[PDB]
RNA sequence: UUCACAUUGCCCAAGUCU
RNA sequence: CAAUGUGAC
């Protein structure tokens, strides 16, 4: 359960596109490096302030250490130079006067760059990590200092323009940065990105741009506690300067003309020791520091100290206003990346100059190939197909595989009736059966139930009125005045506490209807209601599908940023077919924020022993698309997760030990493709085709992992998927398992169009998301809590709810 | 809460010293 | 999924 398995060949299906991707090809040295390690006393400080005192050290250490120049640092611990220095294994003592520290300098060990050619160059069959960080560490040293970092990236405010946000503030831009193994050389990965940061400004017009007000003075008279009060949300736990930097840890309710403390009051203790009459002595003070202490300081000498991400979530309108300044084709983006390339000149950079180490200044060229995408089958009479072209389809003149006869159905209007007319529902009912029948789901008369109602509180009354008296009933179709909370009380009820089949529509989508509009919303209605929208052309599919096989999908969504107690959650669904169409999904709470899925082996089990009632067949293997987890966490991810699933098997039957494929699916990683034709740009936004595969040169140097874009790009670029095989008993060849793959994108029961992540990894997220829905505002004995809360009614655990 | 795509929010990463 | 865009007939 540990090393994954090698390339088994490489793929020969589908025609041939050439892409230019964002990595840029590094020529390494043949030689070694030397890693010293280091230690700070006093060691609380943030990264930054480390990597001052070590570059203080290494000016004027200079002569006697240090002669051969230029080391790199990590921020912590780690320091490497390109040729060794006069230390031995010998620690040393040095002293360093930062404008007080102590800093020893044991050496550790070499770092041969030849050896990370071999492991390169099949000579050595894994990639020295090690190697790889080293680096790393040279690459950012520079930029660490000159830049912002953010994670793996790096961010600057813009030379000669601003991108106000409003709130004191604005759009930074930046680059992501990382280096990389693959086939061919060491990657540079590099992508432009952008993200929130404060406005370095005057705490005073930081004020007038929280309190929308044109300037100060405006008024002369002491902010109203509701002014104050949301000055104080913005401001807190930020950092202001006067060479003295602080962080604010409160706003006084006081001006700083009464403000007072032992010695005193603000205005005069600053009148008095620093001769300054205060501009504003009406408007209050920052606390900065101690919270035990007294240090007031007027806001009139304050600045925002520069380089402070904004880490609180964007308004509405801050939003909006990002997207606008950051929105770009694929082109676009493509030129960009190219234009910070040549403008950053890796080369010039003398920590890299140092390790002899040179940056190609153009993206890597490599060949893709576009996959052919399987046909659609669809049911009735015709029995129609469907042929996707450029990763999309349409259901005109198609009737699903298997359609329902909804006999039984109510309506619950939650939109005000004023707005919401019986008018409009009566149009809306005819228009629905309408398209219900070209598509083969026959909504067969009026609804039993159409009642308006208002509120969270009536819906259980209502929905257990509807499930005691109108027996057969399919669904309630519930129609809600657009955001409100009643949603979710809908699907607490609905879901989890009277196992009825519900489907919400927005007014505006009732008021005014459309043919896509509402095939669509009878694309989750048949699929809601035990239906098969359709499935992949039997004689099309790879030949996994000769033995029962069933699907499994898996992530952990885990709570949003600044969060602290939310738990994460983990969700799994499973194939019940052989077509395979129908899912069933589990569903658990866990630990705050960690990824790998505690419960899995009792998931797992669950869905066996229901892929059994609805097939009666025993899975031969079992295929594993593990959403979300990053290169960092394989092995861990894959160790546990790995023998849940074989323990599911194992304490279900017998030697019971069916193979078993792991993939880990990474939508979100920094590589992008592009096309190198302006021929082959598809639409609007210029992105590469759907279809579109590459596992050559770019790829892992030894292991069996593929980037497929599976979908269309409607806008921006394109996040071309990735997939990294982990594990396989089932000893797949890249074109089946990336046919395979392909295929699953068109599973996808909400839409005739290839998603950009297989249908099971898709449904995983929709149900996180539900159970998310769950447990809005009730987030041991909490944990049984919050487990009740996620948990479907009995009648709702063998369906697809979460369409 | 018709739907997909895309930006952010998510494990690793990053962050924390009068 | 939520905020915001681009689209689907
Ligand atoms: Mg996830
Ligand atoms: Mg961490
Ligand atoms: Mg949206």
């Amino acid at each position: 359960a540990f090393k994954p398995p090698p390339r088994p060949d490489f793929g020969t299906s589908g025609r041939t596109i050439k892409l230019q991707a964002n990595f840029f090809e590094m020529d390494i040295p043949k030689i070694d490096i030397y890693h010293y390690e280091l230690d700070i006393k006093p060691e609380k400080c943030p990264r930054r302030v480390n990597r001052e005192i070590v570059e203080h050290m290494v000016q004027h250490f200079k002569t006697q250490i240090f002669g051969d120049r230029k080391p790199v640092f990590d921020g912590r611990k780690n320091l490497y130079t390109a040729m060794p220095l006069p230390i031995g294994r010998d620690k040393v003592e040095l002293e360093v006067t930062l404008p007080i520290f102590k800093v020893s300098i044991k050496w550790v060990s070499c770092v041969s760059l030849q050896a990370l050619h071999d492991a390169l160059s099949g000579r050595l069959p894994s990639v020295p990590f090690e190697t790889i960080q080293a680096l790393d560490v040279v690459m950012r040293h520079l930029p660490s200092m000159r830049y912002t970092p953010v994670g793996r990236s790096f961010f600057t405010a813009s030379e000669g323009c601003s991108n106000p946000l409003g709130g004191g503030r604005e759009v930074w831009f930046g680059f992501h940065q990382s280096v990389r193994p693959s086939l061919w050389k060491m990657m540079l990965n590099i992508d432009v990105s952008a993200t929130a940061f404060y406005k370095a400004q005057p705490v005073i017009e930081f004020v007038c741009e929280v309190l929308d007000f044109k300037s100060i003075e405006e008024q002369q008279k002491p902010l109203t506690d509701s002014q104050r009060v949301k000055f104080t949300k913005e401001i807190k736990g930020l950092k202001v300067e006067i060479k003295r930097k602080y962080r604010v840890c409160n706003v006084t309710r006081r001006p700083a003309s009464h403000q007072t403390f032992p010695l005193c009051t603000v205005a005069q203790y600053f009148k008095d020791r620093h001769k300054l009459v205060l501009r504003y002595p009406h408007l209050p003070c920052l606390q900065v520091g101690q919270e035990q202490k007294h240090t007031y300081l007027p806001l009139e000498v304050c600045n925002i100290v520069a380089g402070q991400r904004c880490i609180k979530k964007l308004t509405d309108n801050q939003t909006s206003t990002m997207i606008r300044a950051t929105a770009r084709s694929a082109p676009d983006r493509q030129e960009e990346i190219s234009k910070l390339m040549r403008s950053a000149d890796f080369n010039t950079d003398p920590y890299v100059r140092e390790f002899g180490i040179m940056v190609k200044d153009e993206m890597t060229d490599v060949t893709g190939r576009v996959l052919q995408p399987p046909s659609i089958l669809y049911g009735g009479r015709n029995k129609a197909i469907a042929t996707p072209v450029q990763g999309v389809w349409d259901m005109r003149n198609k009737q699903f595989h298997t359609g329902i006869e909804i006999k039984v159905w109510a309506i619950a209007c939650f939109a005000p009736q004023r707005q919401c007319t019986e008018v409009h529902l009566k149009s809306f009912t005819e228009q629905l059966r309408k398209i219900s029948r070209d598509a083969g789901m026959p909504i067969q008369g009026q609804p039993c139930f159409c009642k308006y109602a208002q509120g969270a509180d009536s819906v259980e009354p209502m929905f257990r009125h509807l499930k005691n008296t109108y027996a057969g009933l399919q669904l309630v179709v519930v129609i809600l005045p657009g955001k409100t909370p009643v949603y979710a009380e809908v699907k607490r009820v609905g879901d989890t506490v009277l196992g009825m089949a519900t489907q919400c529509v927005q007014m505006k989508n009732v008021q005014r209807t459309t043919p896509q509009t509402l095939s669509n919303l009878c694309l989750k209605i048949n699929v809601k209601l035990g239906g098969v929208n359709n499935i992949l052309l039997p004689q099309g599919r790879p030949p996994v599908f000769q033995q029962p096989v069933i699907f499994l999908g898996a992530d952990v969504t885990h709570p949003p940023a600044g969060d602290g107690k939310k738990p994460s959650i983990a969700a799994v669904v499973g194939s019940m077919d052989a077509h395979p169409n129908r899912y069933c999904a589990t569903v658990r709470v866990q630990q705050h924020r960690q990824e790998i899925i505690q419960d899995l082996a009792a998931m797992v089990r669950e869905l066996l022993i229901q892929f059994y009632k609805s097939t009666r067949f025993k899975p031969t293997r079992i295929i594993f698309y593990r959403d979300g987890v990053s290169e960092g966490q394989f092995q861990q991810v894959l160790h546990h997760e790995l023998l849940a699933i074989r323990e599911a098997c194992i304490k279900l039957e017998k030697d019971y030990q069916p193979g078993i494929t792991f993939i880990v699916v990474q939508k979100r990683h920094h590589t992008r493709l592009f096309c190198t034709d302006k021929n082959e740009r598809v639409g609007k936004s210029g992105n590469i085709p759907a279809g579109t595969t590459v596992d050559t040169k770019i790829t892992h140097p030894t292991e069996f992992d593929f980037y497929l874009c599976s979908h269309a790009g409607i806008q921006g670029t394109s996040r071309p998927s990735h997939y990294h095989v982990l594990w396989d008993d089932n000893r797949f060849s890249s074109d089946e398992l990336q046919i395979l793959t392909y295929q699953l994108c068109h599973t996808y029961v909400r839409c005739t169009r290839s998603v950009s992540i297989p249908a099971p990894a898709y449904y995983a997220h929709l149900v996180a998301f539900r159970a998310r829905y769950h447990l809005v505002d009730k987030e041991g004995r909490d944990h049984q809590a919050l487990a009740k809360a996620v948990q479907v009614h009995q009648d709702t655990l063998r369906t697809m709810y979460f369409a």
